[PDB]
RNA sequence: CUGAUAACUUACAGGACGCUUUGGCUUCAUUGCUUUUCAGGUGAACUGCCGAGUAGGUAG
């Protein structure tokens, strides 16, 4: 039951549709039957789930930190840089909750599409569609955890930045670093339950870039 | 105007006990290094006395 879990989740590649979806419902608790139970207060919070699922993580370095960003890398870089764009945007996460890590299972796992995006199912569209609002920023600057850097912008001004950890990325450097062990460099994040459900898979275990061997000198 | 601004990882410790590597052995035949070769600066710092003197002193 734990391969099934890890596959639908963001750091491992993707995955009948009866069999899915009773998959899904039996992930959110903390057998056919549970699954045939339908709670009205269930619902309402696995639709606040699909709210705070996010593509780039504000909260990666410190957990403190709040805000919700769903948004694509805007224009596209030439072929000697390397960012978000570059990579498909399909390995997006849930965040801002300890609680909702489960909850999030059924709107949020995206076997690519995304579940996310009688009376019941009427009411659930409706409440999906209208609080679905594609391509969200949420951040205030006022009392929270973010970096700030101004640069040079044009000439005589300055733009001030704020970066944001990008979870595709996260997760495209996590699965293809599992063979090298030369160039992984592991670090470890405390309290993963806070961090994000991207946290959860990989255990805070992140799997970073270690350039190659130790740094030489040539006389030059 | 720097993933900006700020930042104490600390304490304690017995790796030990035991140990046969050995046996045997043919490096060996042959052999032409040869030919030719100016080191020069020496005009000069001499000639007497004393002394038993290959000792040792002094005159111009």
């Amino acid at each position: 039951t734990t391969e099934l879990k890890r596959a639908f989740r963001p750091l491992t590649p993707h995955i009948n549709e009866l069999d899915a979806l009773t998959i899904l419902v039996n992930l959110t608790d903390k057998a056919k039957c549970k699954q045939k139970l339908r709670d009205e207060k269930w619902w309402a919070s696995c639709i606040n789930c699909v709210n705070y699922r996010q593509s780039h993580n504000p909260k990666f370095p410190d957990i403190r930190s709040e805000g919700v960003i769903r948004t694509q890398a805007l224009g596209e870089l030439p072929s000697f840089l390397l960012s978000s764009s570059k990579i498909p945007p399909y390995h997006w996460s849930y965040s801002h909750d300890s609680k909702y890590v489960n909850k999030s299972a059924f709107l949020t796992n995206e076997f690519i599409s995304c579940l996310g995006e009688s009376q019941k199912t009427c009411k659930a569209m409706a409440k999906q569609l209208a609080d679905i609002t594609l391509t969200t920023i949420n951040v205030t600057l006022a009392p929270n955890y973010l970096t700030q850097i101004s640069l040079p912008d044009s000439d005589t001004s300055y733009i001030s930045l704020s970066p944001v950890a990008s979870l595709s990325m996260q997760s495209h450097f996590h699965q293809r670093l599992q063979d090298e062990n030369r160039h992984s460099a592991i670090t470890r994040f405390s309290r993963t339950t806070n961090m994000g459900v991207t946290a959860m898979t990989c255990g805070g275990a992140f799997r970073m870039l270690k350039s190659g061997a130790k740094f030489s000198s040539p006389p030059h």
